């Protein structure tokens, strides 16, 4: 039950079925690709009060492996509801990728994961006001939409899948600096797992939540008081002054598990880490249960 | 008029009254401040189909000049509707700053611009499930909200103002590479103008719009066919193959003007620029008219 | 030969045998690895008036794949003279990696490429003033050097090879902006080639030189006036207003050839590029001659 | 004395007269300026085994405040020996700024600080092989050097001053993570002090040194074993598990004093810091003796 002297709690992450898209953004450079990505995946940490859960999947797609031969970056966007996801593909590609210097948007759902199809390009194509043209680029059906820069290229349809949302683990540490050094290291690890993304700022949740509110009636979620170090009768080990949660969404359960696995291993290499836990709902809500003890 | 041999079109930018907040994010470092900022100001280029218009104002606030003595970054968030703006202050601070490692949120509306108040901190404080405390930090009324990291510090209320939204200018260039080298240079200039921000990806709009559609009944906006270089149907000078728009929102008209002014100057120093224009609605819609000829 | 409408001159790059080292830098995060790496590889464009030629090879080495299980980046350092190379290893590891927060230095010269060994770790260990300690980390012989931060971990020996310096190609474009947009795409592509690096700023040479000088007997090298657009008597196509050179060094000839290949391909997808060429010295001096037509 | 609960040792930093140059690098964007700057200032932590001590002074010089109206960043380069300094100016401007896309080099040594001149531009201009033009740019004497990109603009002469090298303080923390969190905050603060730079990686020395060596006659510096947490006989408080040094060089004593001041204050706001100290050589060698208590 230890990884590098760090206790691994015998518990599980409780994750959920969720609708996800996966989008390849290319641009003139990695720099401009990331400009579009950040804007497009921003305001998207959690569907508690964001319109989606979004983030970067692969930060560097080689020019030679993109449809247009340009630098690319894959992102994922998810939602529990499929239509809100479709609305969110339109909004973020339409408002944040279409408007971003030089950037184009292609589907990047693997064929194996494809379940539904959304014609985002087509719906976006009407922006060209009669002047939009369909074409074929590297075997893809795309729309060339006239814009002041020149043209916006967007694939006709995007693959939608049922993914796994809310995979997670907690880093419990001797202090805030130590928990954050460990959490950034975990996230550096999760970066390399294809099919997985971490929607929170830097991948990291500094304010994990519990379903609903004890004192109040109107709140959907509230602080996880059990793991809050400034709260007097909390459920934290001795020597733990800071908790961080890494939350992971993925194309499938195996990607989420891999992300959790390599995330925890990386964290446990950084000093001042006391214990690794995970957040669940007692199996009463999720569709998935990733037991930390099974990953190693 | 010419600036460095670049024709300055004798026209105007038509800007609007808009509700704006201005928020100081501090964090343990400039790095983590920016992690929170990007997430919080992302998906926020335009209210056509984003929930807000958001972006960075001052990217470096010295530790010495913040309430808590930590590295800070000011951002602005705006909307035409004040209540959607209040909802957006809650949503972005609550979901993207509260959850971001180490980051705190303070008001940064100058007293001169303050018109309304919104008690975002207080409304956020209920997340603490009875465990939230009020306090005074550097003469500010804050809420210390217990979170797994330790505490989230957020100011009680945030100043809301009526700002100027939609200031702008177009860079018309001999090519796309040249228009973008000029636009990034403009944006580097606009960065230094306090009270102003550029909500589009990199500050830059590659797909400027017009009100409505000539062809379709279901479009709030569509592409500006008049300034589209591939639309062989258009109002662009000869030698112009690419157009970029820089759109600027500010606390007041004088900030938007200063941003426009130093933006155009910086653009006109970069090669391949043919003409500087601006977008308006014939004075039939806006509340402001910034004549390019008056700035110089 | 044409690539995306871009002419590929039937010429060759002429490259040279050069002594080379390759180093894996790990650290608590990719941020701090990059801090050490940028410092260790800067002032390292050319052996003309720099002390070495140095640059990043692989920018993200996953935590799982490093000896200490931490985020890594590999860099390469080269010199035509082996003695000077060993001194540059010691200087750059000792002054830039040892001194950098959390960074360790491990050997990353492939076994196939190794010809000689340089006991940089052993030579650095004397900094410990008696308190240094030899140890095994992951089957590697390292020195644990006590430092005020804690420890500096450095592998005992680093493998040196005879690699290839001076692979190149020129990008000839309609404008400076177009040239640099193409060149950066090139570099993003080259980034992804393992065992190759581009030592110049951003990978790119804004000021390629020719051997000797037409006016100054005392100068060994001067501006390549043949490719200078502002010289009236240049050998440039009409319509070429900018030339950039990409220079590539690598562990072997194949890595350099691969870098030129993917770099050229990437450049030719960017708008405003007229011609791709390459530099040589008549095929007489160099040990390697890489004909552009043989790449595609 | 205490700052936010952190003890401030009643000791002093002992600093030295050092020759210094200050250079304004402009380029087509802040991005490209930073590319040139990072290359020009790298391999420049300490004159112990680097060829200079170099670093960024001001990271964001607005377009309107530069001679060419482009984005700027200032850097400082220093050496204890003036002749080696002039050589490092020529080497780093010539190999790292001249070669870097879009970058120009202008003098940024304040008039008040100027003692001597170094005609770096004049010396570089011979690269133009007869095609170089002297010219005036906003009242400055520059050389327009033809290069394959277009032109390299470099000011004829650069001002040298006798500045201050070696200002410092130590951060003594409860852990490495806490030490480095405090140290980075420090550096963000120091970033904002004009005329001061921190030459080490990220501004930070993970491996502070002392004059000479106990065991080894060939070493001019070796580990500061008294502040090594893993050295059995150390002079560290119990409860100090990590020490970092911040080393500051500047144009004058005030800039260095100011940097130490704002840097210390910033550090002490970060959690897990026990003590702030500083390094000196008894007050016998150095020309400046900066007492920490005199700062606050
Ligand atoms: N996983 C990690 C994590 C933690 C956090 C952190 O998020 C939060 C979450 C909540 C605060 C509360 C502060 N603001 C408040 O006073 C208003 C609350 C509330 N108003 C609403 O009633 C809408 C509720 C909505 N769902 C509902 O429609 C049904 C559930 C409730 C019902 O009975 O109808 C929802 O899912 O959020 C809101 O939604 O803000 C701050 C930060 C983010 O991600
Ligand atoms: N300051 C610059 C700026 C510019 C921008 C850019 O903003 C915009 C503004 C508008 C857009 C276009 C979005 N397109 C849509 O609304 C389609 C709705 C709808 N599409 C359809 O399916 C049409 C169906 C159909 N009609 C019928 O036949 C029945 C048909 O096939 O013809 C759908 O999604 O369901 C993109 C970006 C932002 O900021
Ligand atoms: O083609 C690939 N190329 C790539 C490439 C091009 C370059 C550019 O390199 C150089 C090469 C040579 C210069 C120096 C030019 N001027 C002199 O040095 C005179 C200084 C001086 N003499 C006088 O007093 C006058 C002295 O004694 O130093 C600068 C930069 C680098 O890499
Ligand atoms: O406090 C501020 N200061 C910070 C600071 C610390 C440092 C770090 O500097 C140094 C200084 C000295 C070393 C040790 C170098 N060792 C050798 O020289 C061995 C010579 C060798 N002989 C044999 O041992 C075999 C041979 O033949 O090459 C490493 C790093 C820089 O700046
Ligand atoms: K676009
Ligand atoms: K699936
Ligand atoms: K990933
Ligand atoms: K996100
Ligand atoms: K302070
Ligand atoms: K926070
Ligand atoms: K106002
Ligand atoms: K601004
Ligand atoms: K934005
Ligand atoms: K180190
Ligand atoms: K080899
Ligand atoms: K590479
Ligand atoms: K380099
Ligand atoms: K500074
Ligand atoms: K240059
Ligand atoms: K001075
Ligand atoms: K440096």
């Amino acid at each position: 039950m230890e990884i590098n002297g760090v206790e691994i709690e015998d518990t599980f992450a409780e994750a959920f079925e969720a609708k996800m898209a996966r989008v390849l953004i290319t641009a003139a450079s990695h720099k401009w690709a990331m400009i579009a990505v950040k804007e497009a995946t921003g305001f998207g940490t959690s569907v508690i009060m964001c319109p989606a859960e979004a983030g970067i999947d692969c930060g560097y797609v080689p020019p030679e492996e993109t449809p247009d031969g340009r630098p690319g970056v894959t992102i994922m966007i998810g939602h529990n509801d499929e239509d809100e996801l479709k609305e969110q593909l339109l909004d973020r590609i339409g408002q944040c990728v279409m408007t971003a210097p030089t950037a184009s948007a292609f589907d990047a759902m693997p064929e194996a994961e494809k379940e539904d199809e959304d014609r985002v390009g087509y719906k976006l194509s009407f922006f060209g006001d009669g002047y939009q043209e369909e074409d074929e680029l590297d075997g893809r059906k795309v729309w060339k939409i006239p814009v002041v820069e020149g043209e916006f290229i967007v694939e006709d349809s995007f693959g939608i899948t049922t993914g796994v949302a809310g995979g997670n683990f907690y880093i419990m540490a001797e202090s805030q600096p130590a928990g954050l050094q460990a959490a950034e290291a975990a996230v550096d690890a999760i970066k390399g797992v294809e099919g997985a993304y971490a929607p929170f700022p830097g991948g990291i949740v500094a304010s994990a939540s519990k379903v609903g509110s004890k004192q109040y009636d109107f709140l959907p979620a509230s602080t996880n008081d059990a793991y809050c170090p400034t709260v007097e009768d909390n459920e934290l080990p001795e020597g733990v002054k800071c908790v961080y949660e890494i939350v992971i969404n993925g194309l499938n359960e195996e990607a989420v598990k891999e992300a959790m696995r390599v995330g925890i291993e990386a964290a446990c290499q950084q000093p001042g880490v006391v214990k690794i836990s995970a957040g669940n709902f007692g199996g009463k809500l999720g569709q998935y249960e990733i037991h930390l003890h099974d990953l190693f």
